[PDB]
């Protein structure tokens, strides 16, 4: 049961990238969450919302590359269920962020554990695909995110709506 | 708690919807599945590939598109888990297409029950939306997938490789 | 007699680096005699020459950029003897393509190997080099000739001369 | 006062960075200087000064990228005094090669020393940022500017000032 | 010893450029410092950064032009230690561009005293090359600081976040 | 085991040119590592490296031009190993264009025992096929080599270094 094309690729590796699969799936799906909850007529922050859906389709695009990994490599893809998210209700613009930060934190720390295992692994080809692909992206999204929080909690946010309009207008428009 | 936005839109209709966003979202975790098996490198049907993955970009487009109705007639949504697909392996192009050809009509069947709500509860809007977005969309879809079907059979599949190899050439490609 | 650019470039790495310029010499040669055997009169599929040319080529270049490395590091270049390849007569296109899955896998656990020196002599550089620029190019070849054995395979070859002849037509023109 | 974005930094990573900062700054300032001889009435060689300037230019984007990345990874900037170089009159185009020639392989040595650190912390994200953006770079211009060191020694550099002339013009221009 | 091309240009002249070459390198260290603050993810203004980043290239470039004037008289350029900012920590918007004024206006008072020397060595050449190159620039900046602060401290800064926010989008961006 | 193609296609000639086959791919490999030589930082003559790289990349086209020619008269191509080079260190522009003429007037001594052959064997199409593809290359080849050797003796090769840049600039340039 071999595939033909495998070697140098663990079993350990294997069962890691499927976990990751799934994760970033589930990070997918909160992101489409957060994106509805700005859409709603008594939140009604477009840019928001638009900014929450391309996150969305950006895991979706990161899930899908790594389900191209485990083929390349001669391992077999298990998905699993996708968790719905922790809230319906995200609250605010700023609640939100800082839960987009958490969950990219996550995401980060996972992705870390992956790398150490492919290095553990003697695996240099996972090794440099996750450096090449994920880790510069996660630390960028999480500057990004940080500096979000930041200038919305400067501005007044959550406290005053006012900061959220502008903030929605200038930056994520 | 009543959306300033609310008309015309019974509480049945609402968790209908509901309803309908978790089931496209499955369907779209289906087809992805689908889409990875045929690149493993023991299946290696691109086209297959190709064309499962892009049914999956569009069940998650309907699936959008039922959240942006929730939102737009002051329903809220409410995500549930995504279950993961009945298989990990789709056994042959033809056996991927019987079950794609299951899915679809599960998925209309859903979809008329909810046009008879929508018709039962008097909401010529949401009944409009199905017929519009919906149902033609699904009886296409159902169409072509008969059509493959047939097809595979005719030329010998799954027996045949030589027969899911030309299909994979000269009807998807 | 030490160069002036060498720093921090290890003996043995500089020896392995020599023996995967001829690793690589020898598997354009590989290639090329495969090319060919597609050629003669009586095998006649012109894509299948097609193919290994282009591979030929392509190692040639791989072996070329080794010893622009050699260079640029100040280890210094000591060529060998190119070896004929094992066989003339290469039997068919799939027997082809498993030889050269076979290949593609001895170049790559030989990369491999020297990815692990260069982490073990503390080289960064070096261990940068090969994954950038080999161990993703082997992953893939590996996986493109493992999906043209199950399509030959499964198409019925090397019984089948039909099989080879769409697929020279179908996948490799 | 742990920055929100901080994980997985280490305090003698961020050390090491603000020392690799300055490190980046002195290069600029030597070149700068190097430059500037060449642009004296008294030695005339025009595009042995454009070398030197434009390399000059190149060490401040590095160190400006090294500043980013601190930033990126929640680190703080801490900035010291840019010491003087060491000379302050060049001598000829060859000894000022070969100063630069010393120069860039301390600090390739440094980067070395860094990327080292990196990888004693786990810290894969640092360590491909100086494989990426560093490493390569360095070994680049070492070659560069050994080769141009071969060329005016072999030319008669710098007892001919026909020598520095003519390689002024035809490999500098 | 005396340059060949010397004529007119007096010891202390040479030894003032010398030293306005200092300040205008110290002015740039100072801008990419500041540059720099309004990058950390909890300041998070991009238009700031931008801002005094092009300040510094500015200064850079005002030093290389009198290192060029130093050249073209004759007089010989000594390079002294780049002394690191007062701050490492900016504070706030507000607070950088008071500090830019300050700075503006002593690079200001050293040009007008190296314009009297000029003038009192009969020099002018040195005279009209500050007058042409350096004066009107500091007005400029002057003026324009100025108006910088006045702006951000009508609109509430530093206590409004909101104001600096955006002062940054209005005005800087 | 007679190739349906053949005819008029004596066994002799079939065997020279298999011979022939490998003095092109070792004629290759030599100028391949005269190449390389030139690319070394000791070295540093990037013209004679492309020059050289340029004959190496020739000789491979001439050899798979013969390989066709043998198919194309239903004779079979039987590879040798590739013998390294006779030197590892080329010592000079001078030395190495010497090398290569001693190569060239081989390899034409070659085929013009060659062409010897086919007319002694009454093949007019192997002969014209010498003579249009192969002898007046060889000659030209020749005469620019020898060109070279007298352009380089003149200047003072190989005891002026300012005369292999200057060639290196100027003719291979
Ligand atoms: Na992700
Ligand atoms: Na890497
Ligand atoms: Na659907
Ligand atoms: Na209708
Ligand atoms: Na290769
Ligand atoms: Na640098
Ligand atoms: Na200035
Ligand atoms: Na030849
Ligand atoms: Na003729």
């Amino acid at each position: 049961s071999t595939s033909q094309v495998r070697q140098n690729y663990h079993q350990d590796s294997e069962a890691a990238i499927n976990r990751q699969i799934n994760l970033e799936l589930y990070a997918s799906y909160v992101y489409l969450s957060m994106s509805y909850y700005f859409d709603r007529d008594d939140v009604a922050l477009k840019n928001f919302a638009k900014y929450f859906l391309h996150q969305s389709h950006e895991e979706r695009e990161h899930a899908e590359k790594l389900m191209k990994l485990q083929n390349q490599r001669g391992g077999r893809i298990f998905l699993q269920d996708i968790q719905k998210p922790d809230c319906d209700d995200w609250e605010s613009g700023l609640n939100a962020m800082e839960c987009a930060l958490h969950l990219e934190k996550n995401v980060n720390q996972s992705l870390l554990e992956l790398h150490k295992l492919a290095t553990d692994k003697n695996d240099p080809h996972l090794c440099d695909f996750i450096e090449t692909h994920y880790l510069n992206e996660q630390v960028k999204a999480i500057k990004e995110l940080g500096d979000h929080v930041t200038n919305l909690r400067k501005m007044g946010a959550p406290e005053s709506g006012l900061a959220e309009y502008l903030f929605d207008k200038h930056t994520l428009g």
